[PDB]
């Protein structure tokens, strides 16, 4: 199953689930629909999910997907990378996204670049961000400035988060900083999409400080 919702104009945010021990989870993501066609950002969580989810890009839109961008190595970010460049998109990563990849012998991104990087497609322009080290060391945000949408990928909790999440591989003494930049830099934005679960409550960014000084008051 794949949720679309329009966010405004040619932006979409699509939601993906995934259910680990009982608990159903929701991972959000976004893809843009350009003159040139549509790119995707991050990827559907399940890797049985990526065909029905470029089906109903084309039920939706009669468009092709060109360019797929992984926002962290995990499989709800990078997991479709050797899908979406055997459909012929051109793929992206980080450098830093690039060697945790290799590392753990997943499919890589045909282009890498050095942690940020300002994209144009079409008539659409947008940004890639990277913060700091939070949810983990290659998280990186994606900013579209004419829609004023801020993709925060896991990196922001939702509002209704219970707990940090997954983080074997967090930088929980660092997020704080990177989170404070993110909210500096892209202050103007009307919305943030959190990785995972409810996105829409606003206050995504405000919960996931509460949840890292929770994490660090109890040692
Ligand atoms: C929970 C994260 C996504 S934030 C996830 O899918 N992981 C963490 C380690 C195993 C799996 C993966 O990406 O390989
Ligand atoms: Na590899
Ligand atoms: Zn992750
Ligand atoms: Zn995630
Ligand atoms: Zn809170």
């Amino acid at each position: 199953d794949v949720k679309i919702e329009k966010l405004k104009d040619n932006l979409y945010v699509y939601t993906t689930y995934n259910t680990f021990n009982g608990t159903k989870y929701a991972a959000n993501a976004v893809y843009l629909v350009t003159d040139k066609g549509v790119v995707v950002i991050d990827c559907p969580w399940g890797e049985d999910k990526f065909k029905s989810f470029t089906d109903e890009i084309y039920k939706k839109h009669g468009k092709k997907v060109i360019m797929n961008i992984a926002t962290h190595s995990h499989d709800d970010r990078a997991g479709g990378l050797e899908y979406f460049g055997k459909i012929g998109a051109k793929t992206y990563s980080t450098k830093m996204t690039d060697s945790i990849l290799a590392k753990e012998n997943k499919p890589r991104a045909q282009y890498t670049f050095d942690n940020n990087k300002s994209f144009k497609v079409g008539k659409s322009e947008f940004q890639v961000y990277y913060p700091g080290k939070g949810h983990t060391a290659d998280n990186v945000v994606v900013w579209f400035p004419k829609e004023k949408v801020l993709v925060g990928g896991c990196i922001i909790k939702s509002a209704d988060s219970k707990d940090l999440g997954y983080i074997g591989e967090a930088y929980v003494n660092d997020w704080t900083q990177s989170v404070h930049n993110i909210q500096q830099k892209f202050s103007g934005a009307q919305y943030v999409v959190a990785g995972h679960d409810d996105w829409k409550d606003q206050r995504s960014i405000q919960h996931t400080l509460d949840l890292i000084n929770e994490y660090q008051q109890k040692q």
